[PDB]
């Protein structure tokens, strides 16, 4: 299947000037977690932030242009990322904001986490309706040493 994976803060902000704006470890070893072994599908700009392939897990990158990196698979449609993605139990989709709204029809699961951060996005989260999803897991946990906010798990299944 296709799943979503993405962090979202107050008016389901995603990202800033082309980064993540807040410091949440649980949220990256949770998006660990989730996607090792998988194939990972990301548009150019959130490629860009990260720069080197994600290890463990198939790289494949949506462009419209020609790949300037042989180290992963770039590809120029939406059904040619879901093909490079092969045969596998779960496709990770991980941004970003376009990426998000192409691939949203197309996912029976999403991860999400809910960080209770107000901050300024120039990138939001496609608007979810939960007429179509159904919350199967969410944990609320408290803001400590590491994570600088309150934060929220949740699994969610297409209706
Ligand atoms: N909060 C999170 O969990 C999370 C996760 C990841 C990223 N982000 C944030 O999201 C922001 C980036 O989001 P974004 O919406 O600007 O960019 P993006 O979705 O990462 O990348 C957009 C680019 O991907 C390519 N693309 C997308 N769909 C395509 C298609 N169907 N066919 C061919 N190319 C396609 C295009 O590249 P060409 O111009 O080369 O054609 C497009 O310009 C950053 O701030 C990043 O930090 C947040
Ligand atoms: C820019 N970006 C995208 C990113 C970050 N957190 C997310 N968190 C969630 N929940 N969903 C996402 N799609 C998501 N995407 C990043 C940033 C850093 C790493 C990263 O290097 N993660 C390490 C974890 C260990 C580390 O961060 O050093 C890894 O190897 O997976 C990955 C993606
Ligand atoms: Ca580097
Ligand atoms: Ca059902």
């Amino acid at each position: 299947m296709i799943s979503l994976i993405a962090a979202l803060a107050v008016d389901r902000v995603i990202g800033m000037e082309n980064a993540m704006p807040w410091n949440l470890p649980a949220d990256l070893a949770w998006f660990k977690r989730n996607t090792l072994n998988k194939p990972v599908i990301m548009g150019r700009h959130t490629w860009e932030s990260i720069g080197r392939p994600c290890p463990g897990r198939k790289n494949i990158i949506l462009s419209s242009q020609p790949g300037t990196d042989d180290r992963v698979t770039w590809v120029k449609s939406v059904d040619e990322a879901i093909a490079a993605a092969g045969d596998v139990p779960e496709i990770m989709v991980i941004g970003g904001g376009r990426v998000y709204e192409q691939f949203l029809p197309k996912a029976q699961k999403l991860y999400l986490t809910h960080i209770d951060a107000e901050v300024e996005g120039d990138t939001h989260f496609p608007d979810y309706e939960p007429d179509d999803w159904e919350s199967v897991f969410s944990e609320f946990h408290d803001a400590d040493a590491q994570n600088s906010h309150s934060y929220s798990f949740e699994i969610l299944e297409r209706r």
